[PDB]
């Protein structure tokens, strides 16, 4: 095409040079003179825009930047103004698939140029643009930076408060606008705002700024293409610090304190009562906040989120009024359950009826000695149906929570089924009649570890059991097998190859007996009679002493293996795992609670500002001392009769 | 200092005692087909296109600056 005009400009634009560019303009003005069938638009947009990427001359002026860019934007605008093509020039996009809608306004906000940005808006740049390129990236950590693709959110995402102050004063700016993911702007701040504390933290300061700049309540009711409110999106993404704002959000004004989530009942000196607006927070709607915090597995800091005041005292009140008494009730049922399996099989009052059958319901039984056998058959089937529904529900949780929680759904289910399969085994009478019963009884007492939740230090001990058995027993066992099998070959010279003095007359297993008589020492159930040889018992015992010392050092380092911030981390994480593993039980009990008579918490519906008396459901607290202020909040009283 | 030193030094001795294995395996790896890492040879400033071997990372947030560095894009097809 002999494009000696186009590439000459884009270099001179990248230089930012003015005087060389002014020469390039009058040559192009004469080049516009040479043909006038398509006068300005379709000739200059073949000259000012790259072919493949669609990168224009103005975006090239904003990728590279030097102190002549404050002038060279004006010249490239006045060139489009003198040629009356500015609207398709100020609002041109990448035709490239990776940057679909990266406009010149986005790339000017991207380079954080506040003075140049106001010129482009005054030149008529599209403020409601959308950049739908491949920078969305499910593989997020590289080439990503999702920001909700609008020019308003991009200044909102990249700490540009003055440009947000500029863009939201433009009346053409669609603040309520959505994304390809359905995200509005408050979704976009949620999906960026990290759980780093105070990175001169701008997002919470700017999430604050957008709602107070403009907006009714009809912005956080907007759902994305997952159907999530920005409160729910802040919970599902687990961004804790932005969610400490949304659940508090006290607004001390009176045009727009209706947007506030925290209120005041009354204020009287250093004692004051706080009220929470609590709409989607409580487990009363579909996919509530506690529904999407506590059942979530993906995020790390669930405990850092449930410490927050609207979630905390609500979880305490569900605990005290409701879930404590069901837990003790479901304790005493499943505890009398396991006593019954112990008192049916292994009781034998006097002289049982010639190898009986445990769960049998024979012709004459007094109604104290077989109703317990009915009590097992009911409450095993009651458990077997319950987590059988959890097969239909917990499809992704089990593999993602590979060690943390929801194992106790399984171990209850395996224990309940093997009781029932022992009854199915009776109807066919195979060899494993007693075998499937006892593993059902052994798990039944091992299942009481699920009821070791409930006391504040009891599960905090029980989680430390679940930590060592899952993580660090297989650590120790793989080394302990190793020196076992290491010295065991060294010991099994002194069996079957050495003196032995009387042996090859006892049972079997030359290597196996040498292992086991070295393996009984860790119990302390030590045998001397296996060692009677000829003059090698000098060499036997000093070998076997170096087993005990070596398997002391494996034991002594095992205590140090749990050490390393045991003053903090082994104690505190086992506490915070426990509080999450008890808060998941409580919301599970509300699924167990029938829909009728939830006449419970969710306190009285006092006014907010508006004409309706009952506006919203509430939650009352008791906040405290210093940093006084002369309050202008609410009904100035004590709470009332 | 088991809270710090017995735990942390045993970790840092281990990372050195695993990083010595890895460079030992490259001596074990035959010279043919080391078609591996050492990413693409992009420009530096100069007239040669391939200037030097590279390594790509993914750096992050606050303390922004208006950048004047390089090819102003996302990494490319
Ligand atoms: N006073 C709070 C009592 O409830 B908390 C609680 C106690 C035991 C089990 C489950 C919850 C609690 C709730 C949220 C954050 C921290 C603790
Ligand atoms: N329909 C199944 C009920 O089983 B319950 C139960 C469910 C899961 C895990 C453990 C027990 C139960 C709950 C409260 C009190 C008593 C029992």
């Amino acid at each position: 095409k002999k494009k000696r005009l186009k590439k000459r400009i884009f270099a001179a634009v990248s230089e930012g040079c003015v005087e060389e560019l002014r020469e390039l303009l009058q040559d192009l003005q004469d080049l516009c003179r040479r043909r006038r069938g398509l006068d300005v638009p379709d000739f200059l947009m073949h000259k000012l825009t790259a072919s493949d990427t669609g990168k224009t001359c103005l975006m090239k002026a904003l990728l590279n930047i030097n102190p002549n860019t404050k002038e060279i934007v004006r010249i490239l605008l006045a060139f489009a103004e003198e040629n009356d093509i500015l609207d398709r020039f100020i609002n041109a996009e990448y035709t490239e698939e990776a940057y679909e809608g990266q406009t010149a306004l986005n790339i000017a906000i991207e380079r954080r140029q506040g003075d140049i940005t106001a010129v482009l808006i005054a030149a008529g740049a599209d403020v409601n643009a959308h950049a739908k390129g491949v920078f969305f990236n499910p593989k997020y950590q590289h080439e990503g930076f999702y920001f909700g693709e609008t020019p308003l959110a991009l200044a909102a995402c990249t700490n540009q408060p003055e440009i947000v102050q500029l863009l939201m004063e433009n009346e053409q700016t669609d603040i309520t606008s959505q994304d390809s993911r359905g995200n509005n702007i408050l979704h976009a701040l949620v999906t960026v705002a990290e759980d780093f504390k105070t990175q001169n933290d701008f997002v919470k300061r700017m999430y604050d700024m957008i709602l107070l700049r403009s907006g009714n309540w009809e912005l956080e009711t907007m759902r994305n293409n997952d159907g999530l409110t920005p409160l729910q999106l802040a919970a599902k993404m687990g961004k804790a610090e932005i969610l400490k704002y949304i659940l508090s959000r006290e607004i001390k004004e009176k045009p727009l304190r209706s947007l506030s989530r925290k209120f005041t009942d009354w204020a009287y000196g250093p004692v004051s009562s706080s009220l929470y607006d609590l709409t989607n927070v409580d487990t009363t709607t579909d996919n509530s906040v506690l529904e999407i915090i506590v059942y979530n597995t993906n995020i790390d800091n669930r405990h850092e989120m449930l410490t927050l005041e609207p979630l905390h005292t609500l979880l305490h009140t569900k605990w005290k009024k409701f879930a404590k008494y069901m837990f003790f009730l479901s304790f005493c049922f499943y505890f009398f359950y396991n006593i019954t399996l112990t008192l049916v099989s292994y009781y034998r009052p006097r002289e049982d009826e010639d190898l009986p059958h445990p769960l049998a319901l024979t012709h004459k039984m007094s109604w104290l000695q077989l109703l317990g056998r009915m009590f097992v058959l009911i409450w095993a089937t009651c458990i077997s149906v319950k987590e059988g529904i959890a097969i239909f529900l917990l499809r992704p949780s089990d593999l993602q929570s590979i060690l943390s929680d929801a194992w106790f759904h399984f171990v209850f289910f395996v224990q309940a089924v093997l009781v029932i399969l022992s009854v199915f085994l009776y109807l066919f009478a195979y060899k494993e009649y007693l075998a499937c019963l006892v593993l059902a009884m052994a798990l039944g007492w091992a299942n009481m570890l699920y009821y070791t939740r409930g006391f504040q230090s009891m599960g905090m001990y029980s989680v430390m059991i679940q930590k060592v058995i899952l993580h660090d027993v297989l650590k120790f066992l793989f080394v302990y097998i190793l020196f076992l099998l290491g010295f065991g070959v060294a010991l099994a010279s002194l069996i079957e190859k050495c003196s032995k003095d009387k042996k090859d007359c006892s049972s079997y297993g030359s290597f196996s007996d040498a292992v086991l008589e070295l393996f009984k020492l860790t119990i302390g159930l030590g045998d001397l009679n296996i060692q009677q040889n000829s003059t090698y018992p000098i060499l036997f015992l000093f070998l076997l002493i170096t087993y005990v010392i070596l398997t002391f050092v494996l034991l002594l380092n095992m205590l140090i293996a749990l050490m390393g911030e045991t003053v903090e981390n082994v104690s505190k994480e086992s506490e915070r795992i426990w509080r999450l593993q008890r808060a998941r039980t409580i919301l599970e009990f509300e699924k167990m609670l029938p829909e009728w008579l939830r006449s419970r918490f969710r306190m009285g519906e006092l006014c907010k500002v508006a004409d309706e008396d009952f506006r919203l459901c509430l939650r009352i607290n008791e906040v405290k001392w210093t940093e006084w202020k002369t309050h202008v909040s609410f009904l100035n009283e004590d709470p009332g009769p």
